[PDB]
């Protein structure tokens, strides 16, 4: 797809059993979900932008589907306002900003 | 051009005479810059993003040259993590996602 700005670029993703919307994030790092209580072994991490840090879960080789193009890799879980589909799975799909 | 998203997508910019590096963001709603002079009229604003809200100066129809290309829009400026390029303004000089 081609995805223009005018609005939040918001995608259905598919993690963890559940359908969710999503935010293409091309200024994060990794990826981030809102506070869901998904299973597996995590380790504490803390990641931080505009306002300060906050506490995340790190889950690692999550598969993720974003919007039909699969993925596999870090997750990370906690009080985001947002879920965050960041550059270490925006890569795995081959996307691209381009002007 | 094509930014492919290994690394941070950071470019140079001008703005009010002066360069400076930024990050392409589509995360972002808005333009927000790390402390700098700026002229004419401004007045303060909220903004929030993963940690919380934070104050900023917002000024107005501020001309912008991103990687070649020119924008004239708001910009932001406050205690910003780094130079943020956001919709705003990423949507002025023709800015999408492709995969
Ligand atoms: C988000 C994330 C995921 C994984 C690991 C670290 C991080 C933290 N990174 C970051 O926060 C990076 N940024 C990003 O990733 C931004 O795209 C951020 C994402 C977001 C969207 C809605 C709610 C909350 C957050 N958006 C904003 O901060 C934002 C949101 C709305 C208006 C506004 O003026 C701004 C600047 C801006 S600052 C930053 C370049 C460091
Ligand atoms: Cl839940
Ligand atoms: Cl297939
Ligand atoms: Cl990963
Ligand atoms: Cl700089
Ligand atoms: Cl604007």
């Amino acid at each position: 797809p081609q995805i223009t700005l005018w609005k939040r670029p918001l995608v259905t993703i598919r993690i963890g059993g559940q359908l969710k919307e999503a935010l293409l994030d091309t200024g994060a790092d990794d990826t981030v979900l809102e506070e869901m209580n998904l299973p597996g072994k995590w380790k504490p991490k803390m990641i931080g932008g505009i306002g300060g840090f906050i506490k995340v879960r790190q889950y690692d080789q999550i598969p993720v589907e974003i919007c039909g193009h699969k993925a596999i890799g870090t997750v990370l879980v906690g009080p985001t306002p947002v879920n965050i589909i960041g550059r270490n799975l925006l890569t795995q799909i081959g996307c691209t900003l381009n002007f």
